[PDB]
């Protein structure tokens, strides 16, 4: 797992995120389905944009942004400690959005693209250690629960 010391680096670096988190939110889904074309798809209610320009218009991936990232900031608060917030996540995205971990994978890295992109220079090399190590745990914890059911 990650230590205090690391914790308290992912809980500082979310602060950022915090202060604009419908921001935040809009630049990772964009970076996401710019990249990955793919997942896109898995959204019907997004599959209408065509293009950037499109995407950073629409006010509902803004508010999606909010609903992704407001959800993780629960789960990271919890230091690891996440097995209720975090089954009903695996639970709906394996069954029902149908959503293979790489995309979460994908997600992932967006979200350090993202930090780097809106904090030039102020997400320094510790931090982005220390969110990595949430977001691999995130994915880890998620992962186990995608083979319980055969996902
Ligand atoms: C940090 C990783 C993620 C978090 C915290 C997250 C969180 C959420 C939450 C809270 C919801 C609404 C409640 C629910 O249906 O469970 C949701 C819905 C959804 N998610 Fe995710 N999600 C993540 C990753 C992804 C990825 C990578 C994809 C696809 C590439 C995806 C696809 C979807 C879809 C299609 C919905 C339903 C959207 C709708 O039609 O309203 N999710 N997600
Ligand atoms: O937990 N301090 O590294
Ligand atoms: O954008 N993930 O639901
Ligand atoms: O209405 N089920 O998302």
């Amino acid at each position: 797992g990650l230590s205090d010391g690391e914790w308290q680096q992912v809980l500082n670096v979310w602060g950022k995120v915090e202060a604009d988190i419908a921001g935040h939110g809009q630049e990772v889904l964009i970076r996401l389905f710019t990249g990955h074309p793919e997942t896109l798809e898995k959204f019907d209610k997004f599959k209408h944009l065509k293009t950037e320009a499109e995407m950073k218009a629409s006010e509902d991936l803004k508010k999606h942004g909010t609903v992704v990232l407001t959800a993780l900031g629960g789960i990271l608060k919890k230091k690891g400690h996440h097995e209720a917030e975090l089954k009903p996540l695996a639970q709906s995205h394996a069954t029902k959005h149908k959503i293979p971990i790489k995309y979460l994978e994908f997600i992932s890295d967006a979200i350090i693209h993202v930090l780097h992109s809106k904090h030039p220079g102020d997400f320094g090399a510790d931090a982005q250690g220390a969110m990595t190590k949430a977001l691999e745990l995130f994915r880890n914890d998620i992962a186990a629960k995608y083979k319980e059911l055969g996902f």
